[PDB]
């Protein structure tokens, strides 16, 4: 039990950095351009890799040359790939990113291929030995739900010693998702979710929708320069002030930079509190630079 | 392999990856959508003729800028499927091989682009001194950098005349861009292809005016070239009369990019098979018509 797994999508992330973001009709051009692999679990993985933690990737990918590009900047990150579940049809996702250099805002336009979503059927042949947390997208629900069950057995046949940590992301202000709410040891909202629901701030978001969590679980909500919150059984609020960057250059994958920090901090034994104030100072730094590397 | 002396025709200029996306609304900065659909197509007006000529029937040579790496290897790809020959384009060690993102609002038509950046080296003239003439029946350069390519203009007429009348190499060039160091290429090459945008930007209402107003920049003997989209095409040559052939209109039209490129390589690939000016400009306005009515170049045969 020594690996920790992301379970979502892998991207390819065709990215525009330019100096102002475009007026709608407009024609500008851009200052520098590279492609990133991307997908939120595998954002996580790179960010998981480069603070030192041995994990691995799981999701669908369709052979190709940019499923070639895509396993190569696995390898070289070091992210176990031997878990992919390999389509035969459709293509790799890819979408174009615009990030606005003098903000670092960042917008992406996705082309969602019909691949195939990894199934209850591929996560049930995986070897649930070698982990010792595990991260899921939140993607495809219903059959998401079937993959949490699945790990929960596992967990009622073994000691507290040897329990899978499980951790969950909502990200998109879609309902089949909110059923994940719901399964986890922590459970991360966006504020996009968040907003989406009503809620106007963090710790608003928390205590609105505390009630949907498994019993003993954390709400764990970043808000961007607004930091981040967190909430646990003992009804205590926990906040962390963000890190800001001097310069902000490129949020592209910032709240992956956090969640993966989270987890990580977490999964090394340290407390709520701690883990929050590491997730907010990694993705704080991610935001001073160009994609991951210099982040440690 | 080998290609017989005297068979290619040879483009030098742009090649480009267009990533293209169809939405329902402009998207808002910082946000996450989806689109409803997305192409990588290869761009570029030297690379989109090289196409055209393919499809005509010519052999056909692609010389301009890429950096290796995995948009070059689409691009590459996307060349050979339309069998392009790539063996003369100009590998460079510095930028990036050029990519835009294109994105159409599918809910009123508009286009918004961020184009290609400005890190790679366009073709130089010292890249041009390397390649071996011969294999070349016509050249045709899309103007861009001008200086470095009036010296590859200038090695082209300093090799033909050497050459036998039949031996030599045809040229031409296109002035696209509203520039004023493209203005110079004005005066070199056989024939010389002025986009309608350019001709508007001198402040020229009409084909006619444009060819009549420009003749005097291009070099004894040459053939002026002005594509007017649904208005036809004219041409003006040594004998200073002015000719012209309507638009052929398709059924109903999808799709006009690259219209001009289509009419550009149908113009030459006519020249290149001994037609006449009138015929070549005719061609060339059939072609491009057809192609304006389809999506891509599959159709135009
Ligand atoms: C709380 S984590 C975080 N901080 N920042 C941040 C804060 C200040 C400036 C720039 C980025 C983001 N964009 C985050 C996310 N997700
Ligand atoms: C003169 S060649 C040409 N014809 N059309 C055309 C003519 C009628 C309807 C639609 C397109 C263009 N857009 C062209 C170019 N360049």
């Amino acid at each position: 039990g020594s690996q920790i797994l992301c379970v979502g999508l892998v991207v390819l992330d065709v990215i525009s950095l330019v100096d102002k973001y475009p007026k709608e009709d407009s024609e500008i051009r851009c200052l520098s351009q590279r492609w990133q692999r991307g997908g939120n679990a595998s954002n996580s993985c790179t960010v998981l890799s480069l603070l030192g933690a041995p994990c691995a990737f799981m999701g669908s990918m369709a052979p190709g040359h940019v499923a070639d590009f895509l396993v190569a900047d696995f390898r070289r990150r070091g992210v176990d790939v031997s878990q992919v579940a390999w389509q035969s049809k459709g293509d790799t996702p890819s979408s174009c990113c615009i990030i606005n250099n003098s903000n670092g805002n960042r917008t992406i336009v996705l082309h969602d291929t019909s691949l195939p979503d990894v199934s209850a059927t591929d996560f049930e042949k995986v070897d649930l030995t070698q982990f010792k947390w595990i991260h899921i997208e939140g993607r495809n629900a219903s059959e998401q739900v079937k993959m949490l069950q699945r790990i929960d057995a596992h967990n009622t046949r073994q000691p507290p010693e040897q329990k899978i940590r499980v951790s969950v992301e909502v990200e998109k202000p879609r309902e089949e998702l909110f059923q994940l709410f719901g399964y986890g040891d922590v459970v991360f909202v966006s504020k996009d979710v968040a907003k989406h629901l009503g809620f106007q701030s963090a710790e608003e978001a928390l205590r609105g929708l505390y009630g949907r969590v498994r019993k003993g679980a954390v709400l764990v909500c970043a808000w961007a320069e607004e930091g981040a919150d967190a909430l646990g059984p003992d009804g205590k609020l926990l906040h962390s002030d963000a890190f800001p960057p001097p310069r902000v250059v490129d949020t592209l994958g910032a709240g992956d930079t956090f969640n993966a920090s989270v987890i990580f901090s977490l999964s090394q034994g340290r407390s709520v509190q701690e883990a929050l104030r590491f997730g907010c100072q990694v993705a704080g730094k991610k935001c001073g630079l160009q994609g991951f590397d210099g982040i440690v």
